[PDB]
């Protein structure tokens, strides 16, 4: 941002002169790279069996690939080298938007609280948070947290503001949150190459002693690959320079 | 103020004369002080741009100027020293009318309970209190103050008969207050002259080895600025003399 | 206007100018006349500096 000054009037002293800033831009890139897998299996096993296996490997390793991104962007899991953003989880500890949550009795750091907390800080950097990620926990948590009588504290939907998705494909790593808050205006994720699969029967996998020539052990194989690409928005806002859009409700270890 | 007395009748005890007294007024003054900024480009850059950067450049200099306004006249951060007013959040501490929030479990000294009394601190003075200036910290944290169960308190309602204003261009010092309470037809902004822009192509910025001549070099510049005053009506009101009409919610330092 | 210590700037003091300017030029007719030549045609009368 640029930085105007109050000014004197003078022809000939230093205050008489009106300051002179700039503006300034910084480039954010989305990078594809590339997932994939390969599954092996005897000829004589497709020709036995009563269901199509190839069809359900070619499900099973889609979810694989499906799984896999998500670990990268949301927790920073295996993420290739080429994304320069911060995956969303460190990003928002590295920020300081985490919050940890404190169970047991209802609390002004329970998951409502906690996530209100984080979506606190993700509005005082100038963003607006409109996006919760968790794993199905929270859900069934906030249908139990209790208030000091025992009742239920939050009998109604409580998370209201957010768009709330359930992390159902086991990516989810509960020690490192227990969910993720964001304005979902400022993560995008690039699609280069949605998932595509190839049958392979003469193909030579692995090399040396771990090498398996397709064709003469009578096998086939699918291979399974995407391409895909994660920025995060990070900039300047009319708050300040170097704005982190994500926050993060982490658990908490004792008590 | 002038004040009156009981009168004994008499034509020899002093409790027969009737008591002189005085009404005096003061002035207050608006004086104009001017906020400004030069932000020099090249002109090939200009041309190269794939956006109108003069057009962003106006606009993120308006800002700045808008953010050099608020600071001064909300909490006194580079208020010009032509200025007699005392800054908003000054006036409040130096009249008294200042109340620490207490914050934990809801109380008469949580966000809703230290806005009621610091209302009622500016309503005790004669004025009527209006409008309320805050971050967006006040309605995420009102959202989530909790009773001794740990239910929500505040479900809705909260701050009504406030006129409610939030600082969202950066200017808002957490650290100085929590909230701004004042009667608003007592805050003048005396507006000088506007946010004007004027094209420079010709100029000269700087003097010596830090002189850059724009013709000869090739670039072009904007001139942003503006001239503003400031009043505050500290005054009698019916109930006293020098009454401010301001008072401030302050930070919980201390639980 | 100006140069070093003595330098404005006018647009970054928020400063305007007027450069007012003239060219003027004179002739004093001094030639010949019946009298003879090289003749000036003004005369002074000088302060007293004595009394």
């Amino acid at each position: 941002l640029p930085e105007a000054g109050w000014v004197g009037e003078s022809a000939t002293e230093p205050e008489g002169v009106i300051p002179t800033s700039k503006v300034t831009w910084a480039n954010r890139t989305l990078v594809a790279e590339e997932v994939a897998v390969i599954i092996p299996v005897p000829e004589a096993v497709i020709d036995d069996a009563t269901v199509a296996i190839l069809t359900e490997v070619a499900e099973q390793g889609g979810q694989a690939i499906g799984k896999k991104l998500d670990q990268a962007v949301i927790f920073g899991i295996d993420k290739p080298a080429s994304w320069v953003s911060p995956a969303l989880v460190p990003a928002a500890v590295a920020a300081g938007q985490a919050i940890a949550h404190v169970s047991g009795v209802a609390n002004e750091f329970d998951l409502v609280g906690a996530s209100n907390k984080v979506a606190e800080k993700v509005a005082l950097a100038g963003w607006a948070p409109d996006t919760l990620l968790s794993s199905l926990a929270l859900r069934y948590q906030v249908a139990n947290v209790r208030d000091a009588d025992g009742n239920l504290a939050f009998r109604d939907g409580s998370f209201l503001g957010f768009n709330t998705h359930f992390n159902r494909n086991g990516a989810w790593a509960p020690t490192s949150a227990v969910g993720v808050i964001a304005d979902s205006s400022r993560v995008k994720i690039g699609v280069r190459q949605d998932i595509t699969v190839k049958f392979l029967d003469q193909a030579t996998l692995g090399t040396g002693e771990n090498q398996i020539n397709l064709a003469e052990r009578d096998m086939v194989a699918l291979r399974l690959k995407a391409r895909f690409a994660y920025v995060l928005g990070v900039s300047a806002t009319s708050v300040g320079a170097n704005q982190t859009p994500v926050g993060v409700v982490t658990p908490d270890v004792t008590a």
